[PDB]
């Protein structure tokens, strides 16, 4: 794209502030910004405000959202969708065009673990060059093993494709595989999906903690088979539905948008690798790194 | 296939009819049909009655089967198995020559969204050229949510490829992947895997109206990631058995012949599309629309 | 590898003694064998014992395994990684040299049908060349369905690519995928994963029973879409744990290393397929019988 030539737009950071006891605003962008996707390897991601996956959004069940899209692609329009929503999709989820802003309003009923992803046509190719993300919608009632947990992160997976290269996103292979992590606290480390940054920074616990992940497979395409060595899931919720409740798991099945929260226990110190176990996936970027200390500091 | 050439059986309907109250008579043909799977390009498929995926079955829980397959194509062998049934495969899902028929009696015990195709060896080749449907089994105590449901509808997913090459269909990408309709009530669309005609025709649907869809996805080789934009699921019940109860998914992951129903709202008027998540496929067709009007009409 | 050209180390039994109520010794090789995966096709694997999948290990929940690698690769390091287990990886599931051993203790503390797997990098190499298999746990109260089962079998889907092929293992299609089973009681079959010998040697069952085979797909890469012709899956519980627990289902899907219990119902003398529903996949191998005899005996 010509005028896409040239243009990395640093990263902006998400605004959110809450407006009343169920009522939220949230402002992005759509921006076009360089990522290093495994090392020697930039992607010109088409991004929601220069990150890849994009910033994490958390809002309560119950929650209306009045979402504001600031597009400062110089030339394609980008729109974005909510899996978390109720909403006319015709109506809601419609193209801001370059410069512009717009701004959508809309529920999220429902709790869980949620894609958000730009809805502009054709998807797949918004979807391929970056623009891809999760809402956390918290339980208004809280998960049966909340008083467990001791620790607590994001994971997001996607594929990274030849640059722009629609035959390619429609007919070939991933060329990379990733994991990226996204903040819920101060002090969490917050990446993009790239092959190399959750193993050389693994995330970090203590041992003997009960850990959550808060899980989403954004694709576009492939299915997760979501699985951390050395220890099984004590409690699965499929899209982080407090019904949708599993117990005992070595590895979760996530259809492309699908999401989860799992727990499990590390019993002793040393690093667990956490892998799609699709493991042409994995050798191809999708192992991060989970390094458990006796003090759970580095 | 030299007998195929110029070949274009006009379709037939289905025959069906109750003959005890838990005995039904069913009649199918195999049949070799012209279809228009995408815009310009015609799949000289091998079908039952001239339609790919084939004619919707219904049945109740605890009826048994008395099936009939008519036979027309010229020269290949055709069989019919169906996942709904307890049936001995080597006995009942036998192959019934060219010009003759075949009769089979089975019990549908258990309810749900089930596929059925024809069993003839390859089975790949038989189900990638058309030969897959659905066989729903109505539970005789229902589903828990039936009182909410104000309108429903059936979908399939299926891929096509190469015309009848076994290479393509073993090692290939699919060459489109398509939904169609099939009808449940008079006024009911009925249609075909195609690209576009749940695009140009949506289903219909009244604002606030809860929706039920029966779905399976019969393959032959993909996966399917089920989500409807612009909405969250309220309540699946994997495979139809009213057992298997999830709530509050954004997407359904479905294996190849896995079924589903899925229930969920639309609160706003505007156009909801139905995708498989899994990108490169709803690039290659499939994706279709839900129109949602203030009446529920067009 | 050079130092393997010409190697076929024979089988060694699985050496396994139960030292205490909650402890049971493991020993295991890793060896290089020639296994014919299809007629005519022989792959030099790396495995566990001389067989790909390796041999069945079947302990109680709550056992404490202590586990012996014996090395006979003349070149290449290999671990072991059960998913059954609690353990650091780093520290117990690390490398063992050529001609050496290593012995590391970990609990197994969840029931269910586990994955084990060579954990040596690339991970991805050392699965898709052989070193793959399984473990059950056998839950301490049992399954509430253990009374009404008649006979029970374990199955192992795998996949097989080109020869050592790192390029393939990660990019190309499988060239084959295929059932294997693996003996339970004596007199059960144990066979390594090739596209013929459980269709030529069917599993055998008596007419009227319900059957539960215990099954794993070990990958590497591919989902499976698991399915038993002429009848449906009674009861369900995913990766082995008693309490997720599904009815009715046609086809369960399996993520890579994904397990499950399934339960059903062979109704009339006859021979039933088994698949992989993904039907290239079935066309490339994956396809077992199941013989069902007035007698049970064939
Ligand atoms: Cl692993
Ligand atoms: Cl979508
Ligand atoms: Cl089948
Ligand atoms: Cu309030
Ligand atoms: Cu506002
Ligand atoms: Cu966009
Ligand atoms: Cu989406
Ligand atoms: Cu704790
Ligand atoms: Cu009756
Ligand atoms: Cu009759
Ligand atoms: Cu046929
Ligand atoms: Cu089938
Ligand atoms: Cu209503
Ligand atoms: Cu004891
Ligand atoms: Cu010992
Ligand atoms: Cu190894
Ligand atoms: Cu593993
Ligand atoms: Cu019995
Ligand atoms: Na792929
Ligand atoms: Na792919
Ligand atoms: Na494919
Ligand atoms: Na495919
Ligand atoms: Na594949
Ligand atoms: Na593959």
């Amino acid at each position: 794209i010509a005028a896409h030539k040239g243009v990395n737009q640093a990263p902006v950071p998400l605004k959110m502030e809450r407006v009343g006891p169920h009522d939220v605003h949230i402002e992005m962008t759509a921006q076009i910004t360089d990522i290093e996707i495994d090392k020697g390897k930039i992607y010109k991601a088409w991004t929601f405000n220069g990150q890849a996956p994009g910033p994490l959004v958390v809002v309560n069940e119950g929650d209306t959202i009045h979402f504001t899209l600031k597009n400062m692609d110089p030339v394609v329009p980008h729109s974005m969708n909510f899996h978390a929503v109720h909403a006319s999709p015709s109506k809601d989820f419609i193209d801001v065009m370059p410069n512009k802003s717009g701004t959508f309003t809309y529920p999220a009923n429902k709790p869980g673990v949620f894609m958000y992803h730009c809805g502009t046509k054709p998807v797949l190719q918004h979807i391929a060059n970056g623009m891809h993300g999760v809402i956390i919608v918290k339980p208004k009632n809280g998960y049966p093993t909340d008083k467990e947990v001791d620790r607590e992160y994001v994971l997001i997976q996607n594929e990274w494709y030849k640059y722009n290269d629609m035959n390619d996103f429609q007919n070939g292979v991933p060329s990379y595989v990733v994991f990226s992590s996204k903040a819920l606290k101060p002090g969490d480390p917050n990446t993009n999906g790239d092959t190399f940054t959750l193993k050389e920074k693994p995330l970090l616990a203590k041992v003997g903690e009960k850990i959550r992940l808060y899980i989403n497979n954004v694709g576009p395409n492939e299915v997760s088979s979501f699985h951390v060595v050395g220890t099984v899931f004590d409690d699965v919720y499929l899209d982080g539905n407090p019904n949708n409740h599993l117990q005992g798991m070595q590895t979760v099945m996530l259809p492309a948008s699908g999401g989860a929260v799992v727990e499990f226990t590390v019993t002793r110190p040393g690093t667990y690798p956490i892998v799609t176990h699709q493991f042409n996936h994995a050798q191809k970027g999708a192992v991060a790194m989970l390094k458990v200390t006796e003090t759970g500091e580095d």
